[PDB]
């Protein structure tokens, strides 16, 4: 046992393991939307910067559990990055509703993760979840229903002219 | 199917650039795990987890350039799943920079081997990509962790955990 | 030969030689279309713009050639500089298209001369066609790729609110 | 007809697109001249400089007209810029002789274009010749006329110290 | 075998070793060349200053040859620094046109290596080559033909009038 | 006989002249212990730095010398710098104890040439030896004493450790 261990149940060390797979998960996810849209013949750079904005950011949610784990003496185990679903990304709109789902499968995680702490008395765990995941995810799926809302609104996928606009006014 | 930008770009050689990117998106994972083994309280070597981390971020680096190089020839970006690295415990200091070190030479070769098959294709732009971005960079990156491991064994790491300690504040920190 | 000549093929003299013709070709394309979206039945400003900009990048290109010819020691000769082949470029997506065929042409002639420089075992003209021009190729091939594929996403050219929004939003 | 079209005479058009092909041709003869002096064998610096500054004024005379050309609803019709009388200039006074021929040259065409303005009641044509070309050659053929007295005062050609000396004192 | 070496064959490493002693050779021939030019009875200050930064320069090449051996994990063996040809180099001519062929010298040894590199398959070794010392040779012997051609334009050596101002107004 | 000349011995000439090579020389012996300590199996980075430091001050020693010698209208002939008596100079505390001996022997070199130049009342040499190279010279020499002792008392060359910190705390 690590001489800091203290009220850290091994359920919530090993859900912080999987929390930590599923960060990183979604910023490959992320990287892949964003070299999707610098492809030549798609060329939305404003789209591919945003999501390789996101992309890093991802990374950062993940190191940030990394170093809860060995803060509470928990020992991180890592785990193959799975591969996105898709290769091909289809549109912007397409990419907008395919991350807004994926920021709502990793809010049900973090939603399971607080379950978990709260049945195991866990208050700092309940805190660090509230503090640093739990409004950020709401404030990134309010961002992404805005951006689906406003493509659609505008005609894409159909439009073309309706992703550039949104390229260059919304994200640039 | 082909891209409106290719010219020169022989399949093999944008098989072997998906190829590239996985093992430095690879590497990435390598590196982040060794960063967070010497974070632990238990080995609480806070530069060497620093020094570890910089070199995850670069490998990160290494990948994104080869997957704008892809759609710059117009090939097709293929990722396949990050393999996580073949240790969860790095034992020590001195034992994380020897696999680094192995790590270091295994890119190295399989950039000597895509350099062969860019110069077998007679694909001039790509020899001279991987030379300009990454041959040196292999070369600077191998010298400075066999350095590295020389000054750990000469001051009588792993055991010494002294050694290790006054490495982490005078060569990293 | 001159005092300064030191494994410089006369072949590779001559490939050089046709390269600065080439270069020169280019600028001159550059600078018909540039004009073209200067008439007051065209009236594209940004469009304008970019291609004078690719005219005076293609003279440097031009000058830096007939400089290393020098550098070698081999001699300058020129030839006419052909007009091109258009007088009306027709739209902004014709004359995107219309460069990216011109940049493939050119990059094929630095390829062509680049086997040369290998084939003669002249690893300094390798060095000089592949830090100065190889990766500018693959780069302005791949700016002209994206140009075409957002022009074409926008409905140019048979929209005209597409070539003026291109040349306000990506051109200006 | 072009909608800005007016009181411009066809033969005033067709007389301004050989003033552009003279004014890239002039452009030319500068640029060989200058990457003569740049070569090992010749090696006079400050002559390749003033040169190449002089090919690139050349080349804004002609974008320049092409403006005007534009400008007055006329249409550009380029030709191909024939390549220079010579490959070797021989020396820095042959150089500065061969320029001050070619712009005598380009004012005798120029004056003949005013004469047309003029016989064509083009009092916009007229002035605009005056304002930007016949003060500018009547400066540029007193400047050569002046380096070719100081060179043959000097002992040029024969005197490589006089052209050594005039390349520092004169054009450094 | 060194823990760095990798691709790295034992006729590359002792080519270096050849190569570091024939740039401490060219260093040793320019810091000779410069106080011949400090003697009371030769007495051109800026031809001493050139050839004394031409000395610095050389020695820099030897310096970045031996970091390259160690970085590929091969062993430095020094030999001794053969002395120059001359004692008295007679002239400012005389001794730019022996810099002359010692660069083209240093230059045929380094397309040697350059070759050597490429049959070995070393393409970090070919690269280093061309990236640091193919051009700076090109841009060397092209400086050395046209100081060459400068001083025998202007009477030298013959000329004792002409090396003076050779060595006021290109070398000061 | 130069016009400069007074006062100055033949037999001081050639003392001279046997100088500059031992200053060479000595540079030459820190250049090799400089790139033995950047070797990837020795690595004491400092070391390298003060080694190289040494080699371009011994550098300044011999030009210092050959401008005196012309100054004095004496007649620089150079000779073959010889390579160092080793290759692989074992430790940094080996590395030093060579230094200290070949600063002795450099400086044993001195106050000879300092006797002759008594011997042949050139007070003008004695003053310059005096002044540039005997406390240069003392001065080196309890540098390097001060760092052996330092070094063998911290248990070098066989505690790896204290030549380690001798490299970050003394030399870095
Ligand atoms: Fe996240
Ligand atoms: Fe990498
Ligand atoms: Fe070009
Ligand atoms: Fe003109
Ligand atoms: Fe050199
Ligand atoms: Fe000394
Ligand atoms: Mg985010
Ligand atoms: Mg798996
Ligand atoms: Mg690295
Ligand atoms: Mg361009
Ligand atoms: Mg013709
Ligand atoms: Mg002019
Ligand atoms: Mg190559
Ligand atoms: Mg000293
Ligand atoms: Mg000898």
């Amino acid at each position: 046992t690590s001489q800091v261990r203290q009220n850290y149940h091994q359920d919530s060390e090993e859900a912080i393991n999987r929390q930590i797979n599923l960060e990183l998960y979604a910023s490959y996810v992320y990287l892949s939307m964003s070299y999707y849209f610098d492809r030549d013949d798609v060329a939305l750079k404003n789209f591919a910067c945003y999501f390789l904005h996101q992309s890093h950011e991802e990374r950062c949610h993940a190191e940030k559990l990394m170093k809860l784990q060995n803060q509470r003496g928990g020992r991180i185990f890592l785990q193959d990055i799975q591969k996105p679903d898709e290769d091909d990304w289809e549109s912007g709109l397409n990419a907008m509703e395919e991350a807004l789902e994926l920021e709502k499968n990793v809010n049900q995680s973090l939603l399971e993760l607080h379950k978990l702490a709260t049945d195991k008395n866990d208050p700092h765990l309940a805190d660090f979840i509230e503090t640093h995941y739990l409004n950020e995810q709401v404030c990134a799926i309010k961002e992404l229903g805005d951006h689906v809302t406003n493509l659609r609104k505008m005609g894409a996928p159909e439009s073309g002219l309706a992703e550039y606009l949104f390229d260059k006014h919304t994200l640039g």
